[PDB]
């Protein structure tokens, strides 16, 4: 097994609060004197079918928002919307605010989620942004407004806020400026995701992890061109590999002595032949939710 | 996919420190005015081959231990050993000490590890104590003294401290009173683990998780007796299921409407027939490192 490792969550735990509007409670993020949360908190069950968020927000007063940090009520002094994120101004700057920035991540990148229930931290796990801008896998039952982040040197980079579940069970959300990842809207109407694809560069990073962890059976004596690899990739719904992706795998290639295009030849054979009942890192399936950075972080 | 979720790590992050003795640096745990760490910190490479820990410890002065919390040196005022754990008394009580207890967990139970490098928190993941008292899977390269824990209501229950790697790549460690889990010793000599077994009650919890997450193909119209199930289990290196284990699965059985012995009949068929190229929760292998409590924590 190659373990998913989340970032330590302490810096984000001190920012989680509960936001209630009417009968709806979800998670908010308290940074300086602003609480961020999904704007759908202001919607009734009926409102969600076709909301006019500007009109709904105008009809709300500050006293219609109950913000609780532990057992402590924060007074709201201002409410506004930035795209799909509600910003509640409160009268107290969070004394536990970390150094932070707001970033918008790329498809295929990973991040940690602090899964919260009604403002209370419950668990932490590592998630990948799928190429179709959904988040796949199992989630904490009832967890709206939970946030995704990376820790850079001292700095928390917030990249994601959970808004929506698609009937398939996958999650959709926004960056912390309230822009959805992918084609989704915060309305209860028919929404399809695009076809998903396998994140090739992550599969290669995970094969490097396998090698570093002594799982080598799939290495073959062959090489390929980027062009010949990509013809096979396309047939198996893999993303095309670019020179920039090859360059990202440089450190794992140096650590293992296996040229990227040699690992590409190994992956081509695995796609064409299958595993013949064998496992890699205890899996019968190739894994694509570890980035090259995730592997180097854990393995170097 | 059914996600491994770790406990939020913030309460433990504030306790991690670096301990150095000569050229050896590893992790320590700073609770009130005591730093806990593996006693093998006092050993040279040569000492590890056959250490007399009492003699080695007598030859150490307080000034031979360098304890750093961030960039901050703590003065050691006392050194003693409890079984395989070194206790450094320091002149400052940790102001970030959480409510805590020390527990000794059972084989098959899970816990979160805050993986640290030279006192610095790096990542958090969920681990299971194998029936042979090893910890399996991939680990942070260089991480000695990292601790395992559960969070109970407000209270951190520390259960594990990493000491050793076995040549197979698995980890061995102690409880926080310095007693090894399993037959292992903190000496560089030939040590075998017992044969490992599959944690049956955890496989059943994970099949309940599958059902709750809409993966139902393996459910069959059959039941079994505990006795007839156990005859099959024994052949596939599964732990025998006891009435006490059946009772632990009550809540998942109630949530799904599937009797425990009906899920046992489903598992008997999976062991005898295999998966025929199908997956459960995105896995081709049955997973045994989620406890019934882990599933209820995430799914209820």
């Amino acid at each position: 097994g190659f373990r998913k490792m989340a970032f330590p969550s302490g810096k984000v735990e001190g920012c989680m609060v509960q936001v209630t509007c009417g009968t709806t409670t979800l998670n908010g993020l308290w940074l300086d004197d602003v609480v961020y949360c999904p704007r759908h908190v202001i919607c009734t069950s009926e409102d969600m079918l076709n909301p006019n968020y500007e009109d709904l927000l105008i009809r709300k007063s500050n006293h219609n928002f109950l913000v609780q940090a532990g057992n402590v009520q924060l007074r709201v002094i201002g409410h506004s919307m930035q795209n799909c994120v509600l910003k509640l101004k409160v009268d107290t700057a969070n004394p536990k605010t970390p150094k932070y920035k707001f970033v918008r991540i790329q498809p295929g990148q990973t991040f940690s989620v602090l899964a919260c229930y009604n403002g209370s931290p419950s668990g932490v796990y590592q998630c990948a942004m799928r190429p179709n801008f959904t988040i796949k896998g199992s989630f904490l039952n009832g967890s709206c407004g939970s946030v995704g982040f990376n820790i850079d040197y001292d700095c928390v980079s917030f990249c994601y806020m959970h808004h929506m579940e698609l009937p398939t069970g996958v999650h959709a959300g926004t960056d912390l400026e309230g822009n959805f990842y992918g084609p989704f809207v915060d309305r209860q109407t028919a929404q399809a995701a695009g076809t998903d694809t396998t994140i090739t560069v992550n599969v290669l990073a995970w094969l490097y992890a396998a090698v570093i962890n002594g799982d080598r059976w799939f290495l073959n004596r062959f090489t390929t061109t980027l062009n010949d690899f990509n013809l096979v990739a396309m047939k198996y719904n893999y993303e095309p590999l670019t020179q920039d992706h090859v360059d990202i795998l440089g450190p794992l290639s140096a650590q293992t002595g296996i040229a990227v295009l040699d690992m590409c030849a190994s992956l081509k054979e695995l796609l064409q032949n299958g595993m013949n009942g064998r496992t890699i890192l205890g899996s019968a399936l190739l894994e694509d939710e570890f980035t090259p950075f995730d592997v180097v972080r854990q393995c170097s």
